[PDB]
């Protein structure tokens, strides 16, 4: 059971070794189309690249490409998008990514400007009489409502297909409160804010894949898809405690590279599923 390794690896301090067996072990595939010289302003980090077998293909004849990886979890009949915080020149496709693959939620783990530079470009409307238009790929987004709270606000947004003429309501949900330093003391902030885009059932089968996003789409965004297929796989699998954090994280890893980017992360990730369980069990 996870919460006496968790004791064990605190007790004895090895996060650091833990975290980097996870790095030794950690996939390997071709990721050919990211670093194709065309796509170089694509990409918000040039470290940074999905591989070539699970990346979010934009249905544009020009040029396909997006920085962002499908994350198939099998077992807990879970998928995610995880990509990069738009940059200005992907906010259009960013939109189109969302339209093409029908999610119902947008989470965004990260706050425009932190450590005093830009993480993301601005890519939702601020105000309901000033909406966006998306000229490149023929999009309108416009704020419908916004809900702030303490850790989060959930905005209701409207997307319209300009071609034609559909509409979707989108929500995001946005976690204002992630540290620009370190992770969260606590993670009931961060499990709560998790149960509610469960509750949206925008992480349900009904709709596309959820769209995760940080600034890279690696470390915050990698700490969300781990804690919610860990809980998930716990309520479905006749013994709990055969769920293995280390061996999930791997099986995500396949998927796209880098997911959980410090050992802080790593620790962070067992403290919320551990804490998740007891709101489970
Ligand atoms: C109608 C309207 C008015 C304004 C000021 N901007 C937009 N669209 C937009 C496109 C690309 C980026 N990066 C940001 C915004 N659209």
């Amino acid at each position: 059971e996870m919460e006496k390794e968790f004791e064990q690896i605190d007790k004895s301090g090895s996060w650091a070794a833990i975290y980097q067996d996870i790095r030794h072990e950690a996939s390997d595939f071709p990721s050919r189309v990211a670093k194709l010289p065309k796509n170089k302003n694509r990409n918000r980090y040039r470290d940074v690249s999905p591989f070539d077998h699970s990346r979010i293909k934009l249905h544009q004849e020009d040029n396909d490409y997006i920085n962002a990886s499908l994350i198939k979890m099998e077992e807990a009949q879970r998928s995610y998008i995880l990509t990069q915080g738009p940059l200005p020149n992907t906010v259009g496709h960013f939109w189109e990514m969302v339209w093409e693959q029908k999610s119902r939620g947008v989470v965004m783990l990260n706050r425009v400007m932190e450590k005093g530079s830009l993480k993301c470009a601005q890519y939702w409307p601020q105000k309901e009489e000033k909406e966006m238009i998306f000229e490149d790929t023929n999009l309108k987004l416009t704020l419908i409502s916004e809900d702030i709270k303490s850790y989060y606000t959930v905005r209701q947004l409207e997307l319209e297909n300009l071609t034609t003429q559909e509409t979707r309501e989108i929500l995001h949900f946005h976690y204002t409160t992630w540290p620009d330093f370190g992770v969260p003391e606590s993670p009931a902030s961060f499990l709560n804010f998790l149960f509610k885009v469960r509750e949206s059932g925008s992480l349900s089968p009904e709709h596309g894949p959820v769209v995760v996003h940080c600034s890279a789409g690696i470390g915050r965004s990698g700490t969300f898809c781990l804690a919610d297929t860990c809980l998930l796989l716990m309520d479905k699998r006749k013994d709990p405690s055969s769920v293995d954090i280390k061996k999930v994280l791997l099986e995500m890893r396949k998927f796209r590279m880098g997911l959980i980017q410090t050992a802080d992360q790593l620790r962070f990730s067992y403290l919320a599923v551990i804490e998740g369980a007891k709101f489970i069990m």
